[PDB]
């Protein structure tokens, strides 16, 4: 139906220098 695993996907975007 769905996936989390596209939120944490993000979250590794998140960590940017």
């Amino acid at each position: 139906k769905w996936k989390l695993f596209k939120k944490i996907k993000f979250l590794h975007s998140a960590k940017k220098f």
